[PDB]
């Protein structure tokens, strides 16, 4: 065997299927439209036709040999694959555009590809791959656009088709609105009728209208349904194309808009340029360093069961440098790092003071921070990555004279991203496992002397 | 009896007097503005008009027979509904709409059919009708974007009826701008003057502009307020459109964007293409399997008492199987079914593990789970749907060595569909009725010796 | 006073001097462009002039009388409001625009009104007036609507009598694309000559171009800046009328949207149609009698000693009906009307059943409720408005063989409207005042007796 | 060394080398297609394109010399910054705009600037200036509209370019599309040449199409393509321009909502005229008083420890002012000040009652209280700004007849700007330091005596 729709093997024929199908909804309508088209070309299009053809009949078995999650399990009976596809309307639609309507082209003769018309029933195929790509590829918005593009063209193309077929009803050159007379040197070549029927398509679709008006009651009414179709159909795509680029503006917007808000609070309360230099260059770091997104409301869709193995594959650089996870119990980093919020301080930012409600465990994941002096610049102790400071204060300590106070006060030497681990959820997380406690308060007590 | 406008005959009623609306707001302007029309077929406008005031008059009795709500109760009582009729603002629009203003076809003659302009009066009931197709069509996007379309066309159609009407006023054909002389052969058909008043209106209101300049004030004044309809209106309405698909794509578009946050959080934070192919995959089994969609946040705007048969109506297919729900008492499955947390995990992944905090009943609604060995590997016992587990590290036991610890680790063979129920919410709905924790306990006690 | 821009008389007044500057934004650049129109009506244009001049001057001494907030107090010293303005770039702009440059019609002539164009400097005062509409008329959207289009209109007007300005400058007539020559019998009335700059304005703004293109590079370079303009300012002004729209349609759209969610996910479990029939009838009763906004969400942005005079206002009609409210302690209501939550219960609903978990006590604000018999048709007592039920089960009693369990079970015959109040709010509230809480109890006894 | 790229001296180096990357930007495709831009003023472009190419070896000089952070501290080593560089993909492209391609000019002769589009390649530079001072400007939405208005000036600039290259390539004057003959004595100055390119550009990208229709396979082709580029990214520019204004009405249009929203629901109550009139004022009063801003929400954004600040900077006023704050402990206000929630009470409003919950401090930021009788007129006490009440009800004292009680009725003379100090707060945070906490009950007790 089976094709698992998840693998990569399903999402390759997709792209292969959806070749076909493309070029089908692109070329058949065009045959059909432009004869010059099918009847220069036809010893082409008969071997891309039955090119695609073939791979719609192998997407057909492809169908057959793809499995389904029946109790969360792949199916990889083969007659239940069988039923599952038969029963479904894809089948119906897939046998519906493997019609072997070719064999018309003996009875209407070559001039007549839209009976491959039917080939267009595997839309469902393209689309999917569609949806597919967007979700796998790591340019959503380019992919997105590209796809709204294709299908502005695809309307476009269609669009010119018709008209050029309209033309062909009414006659070419009958009147100053349909097509010209074919037999002119000019506009007699396929590349002139398509290309100015691609023309007339834009001017109308785009609702430009820089093209001959019409002369009959067939053409005004063609001509108002298609400025319609224009003003609806073209609205729709092209502000498609307005919130994806605005979903493209949504992160770095939102940054923008709460910057705003910001300065127009300080502006308006006439903070000092002081405070209002500092909170600028507070965002400027968010920007610049890429800290703007906070990963737990980008993450909290995840399964807990895979936000836990993203925030290990993350955090495992500074959780096996610190001394309490990957180290005694091996496994404890794992109750802990789905709560781990991490903060980030700017240069000279008091994390801790003494004399404070010690209800918070840091971690340093990147940054150097100084257990100072109260004075304010005597460092005694830098603190590098993989630190961790503000856990005495959590714990029960015999001969703790200061109680649930911090013991020094730590700043930041520049800007520190730190891992804050409320002191609730260190007690609930060490009630598994105390063999790494007991280290733990080994450098509790032991700092807790000297 | 009184037609209770819940029901669906106020709704089959709503229909067929919009039918009489929807033609009276399109033709009566027609048939004032083109002459012809009206002339030409003046049997079959008088049938139509006779029937659509002959459905107004039925309209005002279903009015005078429809119930409201008085103390929530649905009123019979018949002088109560005329008086409720009467008493609101649609009778006296109704009184108006019905009133027989065709008596001026004797004075006026049969060529002045705005006289039964009046008729329009009943739009009020059209727009219930769409307010109610709206809410209870299964299609509401479908509907919505129909409804638009119609709201375009009546306002072309009237803008091409008001156009003709000018250029009548003015004189057909004494200027370039107006609509062209009627002796002229071409130009003298009902059919084409309509189409291409049709034309000049969409031309106009679309702002595409490819008609003739106006020539004297009234023209040029017209033709300003006119291309200043067309935007602004046209704005209005084709932006509505934008919305609509724009709430099309709302869940689609939003399932995306949490997608590409993801992605744009793990290319950033390079993390390995291994949990970024599993972070996808997610993501495609979400979108495949349809469960894109959490139904807390969507059915949270239904009435509890109607939400909790909503969720009746959808888990009774797994809590029949469960042992506790509908089997001792029968009625305890309503107490947690407004609670019961559905939770999806992906193919191995661990639900519980020994040594943890036993806090969550899970009941398996849907695929296969293993009680397996610490191993990893050896599989001990296979828990299809209908089995409950996490149970037992919930209630109080005596003889449990394992107090608050999982007995064993829950892991799961493929996409397992789960109902987590909290250890509190078990505890508090429990309470009422312990028939069934006899034979939990049962359960309990009878797993934890073996 | 003073003036208390807060009152009526303040508003009245911004109106009063609305209309001048509206004028004066309007005509001034008007009739400095042209100039027919000007020397035509100056007798008309001299008295119109001088009146907004005189209405500006009084609202200078509107400025100087109207109060300022401080310390929260309506300033009313005179010298005191006289620095207030005077320290204001108001009183620039004001003095600035009451700048008598009309002498200048002794030195320029009566042909140059553009030096009453600093009359425009007082647009303040328009806006002002704007806002202050928007936010205490009724129809928020129809003024927002009826400001957009007149920010439209004045847009193409100035525009227009740019257009025509710019001719005269190159000359009219000089070539087809400037104004044509006045010396025109058609194209020399003052009529004709601002229509038809105002056709070409619209032409221009709305991005139509149906006129003659330009000839020379200062015309290219106007009308590439004009269109420009066009392009941006009015897609700027035509996309606040479709997000004035959204606004209109923002409570319908997002009832519907709930409603559509609700009807995707119940046809996407198969739900069934009764299910289905009763959640659309539901939807439908929420809309037709107007419960789709919740007050709460919508009064929270009040002031808790204005939102809660709201409550009393509104909720009276049946706070007095009740016993405990307004009858004991009459002062008792205020404490728990800002926590009495509405809910809405459907025909048959169970509000209430025996041996249930009493934490809410209901009072019925509209609506026939019934204590039934646990058979599910005999109706015991039947409960109208007023009428309170669910605290019996909230209280401590003595002889209460039911402890926190439902004395009986009361079912909604109709479409309720209750008031629940929890039970932690009722003993939170009736802790101040046991006046009413004794007879609270009597009928508890009372009621528990029997 | 350093430049420190928050710093200003970085921010004014991106405006120096913004200049001329837009002017490489805006003139080599100019002089590049205008071949007459090229020559006539060469001696002019040498100078500046020889200017542009120094800063931009100024600006690879200021890359090597600008730290970066590495464990948050500014990276000053001068061999690590130009490691740095030259890793990035910034090194490359700096390189690749700095190839003297200029030497070409020997091969290809003078009418060759395209040489210099290589120069673009440091469009990041410009980018990150904008990025920066969309940042750091007071006018952020001007800003935005300059940087959008800026985009479409250059891609209609640089789309005329493209259309005269296409007339030079076709041949000017060789068909009605293309750009006229040289040899015309208006069409062939560079001036004329120029302006004319660039209204083509504007009809054909803003979809007006008042220009001669192509002729040509390649000129149908080139404008299809183009009126599709018009379309489209004319869109996305003037849809983001849509965005911007609608962000510009955000706090406005959000604060007019929640009033419709009010006024809805006071209208479809009933609510009395009277207070509909009290809650039009209050909105009113928090409009033109600039309230209708919460800065809770807007500097949730901020750090604690930058928000800290932030609300020292602007409560300092009246902080100094009350006597708990700064006068005892002179640091415990940091400790409150992030929870202070402001308050804001209208004219009449009981702020405090005898007999009620005391579990909040007031500190009176702005505005009159009166500690009044409970007749309601007879006012005892006259608070101004910096006093505080509502905090004896807070505290356990000896001796209080009321216990959790108001002493006194606390109204409010005016609008009063609050601070809400909750009980569980003032508790909390008056444990760590007792020494303000006595004189706190000092006064207490000496008020509670009287
Ligand atoms: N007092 C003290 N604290 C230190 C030292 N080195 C690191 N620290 C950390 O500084 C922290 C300050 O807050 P806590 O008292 O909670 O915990 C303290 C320790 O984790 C040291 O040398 N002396
Ligand atoms: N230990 C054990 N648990 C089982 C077995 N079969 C099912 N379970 C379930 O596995 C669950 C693991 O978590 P709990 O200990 O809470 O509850 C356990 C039982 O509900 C079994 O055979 N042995
Ligand atoms: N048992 C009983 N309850 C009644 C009667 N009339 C009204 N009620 C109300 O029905 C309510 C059901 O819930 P509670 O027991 O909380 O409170 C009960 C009473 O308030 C009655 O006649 N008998
Ligand atoms: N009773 C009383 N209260 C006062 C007086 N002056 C100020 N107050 C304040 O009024 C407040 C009312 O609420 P509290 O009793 O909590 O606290 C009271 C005091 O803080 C006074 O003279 N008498
Ligand atoms: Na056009
Ligand atoms: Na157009
Ligand atoms: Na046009």
């Amino acid at each position: 065997v089976v094709i698992d729709p998840s693998g990569n093997t399903y999402y390759n024929w997709l792209f292969c299927i959806t070749l076909p199908v493309m070029y089908n909804w692109t070329m058949v309508i065009a045959r059909a439209c432009f004869d010059e088209l099918q009847s220069d070309y036809l010893e082409y299009w008969l071997i891309l036709d039955y090119v695609s053809d073939i791979v719609y009949l192998i997407d057909m078995f492809v169908r057959t040999r793809t499995g389904y999650l029946e109790q969360g399990l792949l199916v990889k009976e083969e007659l239940k694959l069988i039923n599952k596809y038969k029963s479904n309307l894809q089948f119906k639609l897939d046998v519906l555009s493997l019609i072997p309507t070719d064999l018309l082209y003996f009875k209407l003769g070559w001039n007549y590809p839209e009976i491959r018309l039917n080939r267009l029933l595997r839309f469902s195929r393209m689309f999917e791959f569609f949806q597919r790509t967007e979700t796998r590829t790591n340019y959503p918005n380019i992919f997105r656009i590209s796809n709204l593009v294709m299908y502005i063209v695809i309307i476009i193309h269609w669009n010119a088709c018709v008209f050029y077929s309209i033309s062909k009803a009414i006659g070419f050159g009958n009147d100053t609105w349909v097509y010209p007379d074919i037999n002119d040197p000019e506009f007699g070549r396929l590349a002139r009728k398509y290309v100015y029927s691609l023309y007339w398509s834009t001017l109308t679709l785009t609702t430009i209208g820089e093209t001959p008006p019409p002369v009959r009651d067939s053409e005004y009414v063609f001509v108002v349904v298609d400025f319609l179709i224009g003003v609806l159909i073209f609205a729709t795509i092209v502000g498609n194309i307005g919130s994806m680029i605005s979903n493209m503006n949504a992160a770095r917007a939102e940054f923008q808009a709460r910057i705003d808000a910001i300065k127009q609070y300080m502006h308006f309360r006439n903070v000092s340029k002081d405070m209002e230099k500092r909170v600028i260059k507070w965002f400027d770091y968010l920007w610049t360093n890429k800290k703007t997104v906070d990963e737990k409301e980008v993450l909290k869709y995840l399964p807990d069961k895979l936000r836990a193995e993203i925030a290990i594959n993350v955090h495992l650089d500074t959780l096996k440098k610190v001394r309490i996870f990957a180290d005694c119990e091996a496994g404890l980093l794992v109750e802990l790092v789905l709560k781990l919020q991490p903060q980030v301080y700017s240069p000279g930012d008091y994390i801790c003071k003494k004399g404070d409600i010690g209800r918070e465990m840091y971690i340093i994941k990147e940054g150097k921070l100084a257990v100072v002096a109260d004075d304010g610049v005597t460092q005694f102790v830098v603190l590098s990555d993989g630190s961790y400071f503000g856990e005495i204060s959590i714990l029960n300590i015999k001969g703790s004279k200061a109680g649930n106070r911090r013991t020094a006060n730590i700043k930041s030497i520049g800007y520190s991203d730190l891992f804050c681990l409320s002191k609730d959820d260190l007690m609930e997380a060490l009630t598994e496992y105390p063999d790494a406690k007991t280290m733990l308060e080994e450098k509790g007590k032991q700092i807790l002397m000297k």
